[PDB]
Order: C-alpha cells, then sequence, then structure tokens
C-alpha cells in the first residue's frame, strides 16, 4: 500500500509556524489583514470565504470583508478593488468566484494591485513566474511541491506527468516544477494528449489535476511513483477525485482526495499573505 | 533527407501579408509605429535594431529611436519609457538587451506599458497567456508555430519535446503549445532532465531551444519527425545550432540555422505591432 501524503497534518504544521511569524508580525506593529471580495450570495462562496477568515482567526490575520450585493455595477466593483489597492492593513486580498455575469471577472482581476495577489493569479504575476522574477506564487501548485518534499520525494530530475491544463494549477505547475530550483522534467497532458498511459508509465510523480473520477488507474501507474489528487468532478455518488482506489495498491505515495491538496492550497494562501508581510 | 523548413521564404510571405495591412492602417490614418529603447553602443544591439528598423520601413511602419547614452540614470531611462508609454505615434516598442549594469534591466522590462509590449515578452501579458486572455505572444514561439502549420505539420495531438526552458521561447512555447487553439502535449526538457534522447525518440516534433552545439543527433529522433533549431553557441567553429547535419538524413522536416526560426521571430516582432495598431 502506498504511503499517505497527510496534507491536513502538513497544513496543521504550517499553521503553526504562521502563527508564530504572524506574532513577531504582530510585535512590530506589521499585522498582516487578508482582505476578500464576495459578490452576492452563492452558498459555496460564501462557506469558502468564511473557512478562509476562519483559518485567518486561527493565525492571527485581520479579516478585511467586502460583501458586496449581486446587483453591483462595474463602477462600484472598480472602487472596491482601488480602495483595497490603497488599504494599508490589507496586506493581500482575493476576489471570490464566480462574479455575476454582468461583470466582467477578468478585468476585476487585472485591476487588482499584484503587490497584493495573496491568490498568485494575477497575470503579472504569473509572468513574473515565466521570468523567474520573485514573486506570489499560486497556491495550489505551491502546496503540490511541498507537500511531495515533506515526504522526501525528490523533485530534481523527476519525470513529472501533470494531466489537465487549469490556469490555478496544471499550467502554472509546469512552470513552477521546471525551474532550477525545482529542476523536474515535466509532460503537459490534457484532453488533446494521444496515448495518455503511455506517458503516465514513465512518470516518478504523476499530478491528476483534470476533474475526470478516477481517470487515473493502476495500469497506467508506474510502481513506487508519487500520486497527487487534485481534480473534483460531480458523479451519482456525489463528489469524486481523479485516481482510482486500485492505484493505492502499487503506488509509492498517494495523496488523498479529501484532505491532501486542498488544505495545502489553504496554508499558502495564508503564507502568500504572510510573507507579502514579511517582505514589507 | 527532409523537408526543408525555409523561415526566410516564410518570413517573405509575412512581410507582403504586412505591409498591405499597414498601407491599410495608413489609409485610416492610423500609421503604425515602432520605438526602440537602446542603451549606449554595443554592437550587436546596434545591428539589431538597425535591422528591426529596417524592416520596418519595408512594409510602411514608422520608427521611433531612442538612442541613450551608456551612462544615463534609472530616471533617465523612466522618463524615455513613461514617454514611450505616453506617446501615441508609438504603437509599441522594445528595449534592446543587455542595458549597463547599474541599470536594473527588470524594472525598466516591468515598466513598459503592456498595451505596448511589441516583443509579448512583459510579465503582464505572459500571465495572460498563462490565463488564457488575449494579449501580445512573445514572437518566436509564435513564428515556431507558424512554421510548422505553414508545412501542413499538425500541432493538435502532437508530442511535442521543447528542450531549453528560456524566459523567451522554451517556457512561453510549452504555454502556446497546451492551449485549446493549438492542443499539442508537450515535454518540458532542460539540463535537470534525466535520459533526455529517451523523451525525443517519442516526439513528433523537437523544438531544440537549448543553445548546446548539435546537441539533438539522429539517433535522438523519430523517423518522420518535424525538428526545430533555434540554439545558437559558440564554438571553435563560429556559430553552431542544436542540430546536427545527420538528422537532416530521417527526419521529416528541419529548420535551418540560420535562416529558419530567426527570420520568423522578426516577423512576429512586426505582426505583434501591426495587430496592436489593427486591436485599436
Amino acid at each position: 500500500g502506498a504511503i499517505m501524503l497527510d496534507g491536513k497534518a502538513t497544513r496543521d504544521e504550517i499553521f503553526g509556524d504562521l502563527k508564530q511569524r504572524v506574532a513577531a508580525l504582530d510585535a512590530a506593529g506589521r499585522t498582516p489583514g487578508l482582505g476578500t471580495i464576495l459578490v452576492g450570495d452563492d452558498p459555496g462562496s460564501q462557506a469558502y470565504v468564511r473557512g478562509k477568515h476562519a483559518d485567518c482567526a486561527k493565525v492571527g490575520i485581520t479579516s478585511i470583508r467586502r460583501d458586496l450585493p449581486a446587483d453591483i455595477s462595474t463602477a462600484t466593483l472598480n472602487e472596491t478593488i482601488d480602495e483595497l489597492n490603497a488599504n494599508p492593513d490589507c496586506t493581500g486580498y482575493i476576489v471570490q468566484l464566480p462574479l455575476p455575469k454582468h461583470l466582467d471577472e477578468n478585468a476585476a482581476l487585472e485591476r487588482v494591485d499584484p503587490a497584493k495577489d495573496a491568490d498568485g493569479l494575477h497575470p503579472t504575476n504569473l509572468g513574473r513566474l515565466v521570468l523567474g522574477t520573485p514573486a506570489p506564487l499560486p497556491c495550489t501548485p505551491r502546496g503540490i511541491v511541498h507537500l511531495l518534499r515533506r515526504y522526501d520525494i525528490s523533485i530534481a530530475g523527476a519525470h513529472v506527468v501533470v494531466i489537465g491544463r487549469g490556469v490555478t494549477v496544471g499550467r502554472p505547475l509546469g512552470l513552477l516544477l521546471t525551474r532550477r530550483s525545482e529542476n523536474a522534467t515535466v509532460t503537459l497532458c490534457h484532453t488533446g494528449t494521444r496515448d495518455l498511459p503511455a506517458l503516465t508509465r514513465q512518470a516518478d510523480i504523476v499530478v491528476a489535476a483534470v476533474g475526470v473520477a478516477h481517470l487515473l488507474t493502476a495500469d497506467m501507474v508506474r510502481p513506487g511513483a508519487a500520486v497527487i489528487d487534485v481534480g473534483v468532478s460531480r458523479t451519482d455518488d456525489g463528489l469524486v477525485g481523479d485516481v482510482h482506489p486500485d492505484v493505492w495498491e502499487l503506488a509509492g505515495h498517494v495523496s488523498p482526495n479529501p484532505g491532501g491538496v486542498g488544505p495545502l492550497t489553504r496554508a499558502f494562501l495564508l503564507t502568500n499573505v504572510v510573507e507579502l508581510a514579511e517582505r514589507r
């Protein structure tokens, strides 16, 4: 049976580090604050934002909320974005998605100041990742790499097969893993890929982030290989990951879904906020 | 023998298209202008900038030059950047590298307005490429894809092995080829890669962009495969590409070096400028 990549225990470890580092920022009069912009009342969006602020409260990060009605204008969204940009207690913030359809989501995301981009998803910071300039990194790719290293799985020289090209996971992950400080070989796969199994069988690490229930099966995985389960989709049975349970037999390591990468995404949101405050 | 991917003939074809499109912009009172910032007097830098403006003159694009002495201050560079940013005849511009060492190159590159980023290398536009928002694309990756398509080589479903992780070729190329509109599978290789030949032998398309003289040999290439020669390094014999001449025997297609991708990079610089003007 594969070793369980315990994301919850890893997240708790990060929280404890963050709490000390936030206490040190607080002592210097530099308490970090997380802002959130939430438009309307989608119950899932509400629950995500609650969760982020509850985690902030656990580590001592101030909560700044901008809760707006579903019918705001573009100018009202922009005023809020501009205000958070100029707000000296807001060290970083996120815009909760999805936005009401009368609102240009992407324009809103670009208007965010990249110096306050807690998600690490502003195009300017993603471009900086392409170019090798230090800047906020996207939370999920970053937690995937941290989880692997936490268990002493080698990254340098590894063949990583990434299944999925999502703008917040697959695509930025390929850029992160090919930096000299990581130094993995990456094959980027997706729905346009011919003969996926032949590629996954070569991989030391498989990252399944495509959102197709149990797509990755035992016959596609090299024995001993590390398997990261990121994608989630809805089936008749509820929410299911991208990795078939049979993979656990011969894989060396598997991150569970839930309780694997999900908690690391959240840890690195708070890590980004703390680091933005420390970088002054 | 492999089919020769004739970049010069392809570039000339693009120039002819651009000249007509520039004549149409001119007729609407919207003549495009290319700016260049050149600091000091490096002879190669001088020759590149001359070449870009000579190509502009061929197609009817106005030349805007900012030729600065090697000893300017940071504030003087910034004034020039800000001026080109606000210059209504400057539709796009480039900063010629390298800059004198007392000057922060990257800060200068970020200060450029991404709406005038003729090179497609501003971090904001590279982030937009990650995110799938339309924006200027980097010239070399774009010309590599155009050259392949010009010869009816399939991109969708292709396994592309990219050798090299340069910020202006390898890294952005991996992002470009994995868009749905391209839809290739990409393995990103580099000096950290274990057993490169085993990966290149799988490839339908090999892009050699690492700058290691004749690194790619016949035994590493699948018969019938398309080979793109981008890298250049200095040996005792002068300047040499990344592909060994023996590859020509069994490859289906090879771009020469010189006369392959080099001319396409230049064509897509002018294409970017023309498109920025057309997009209004």
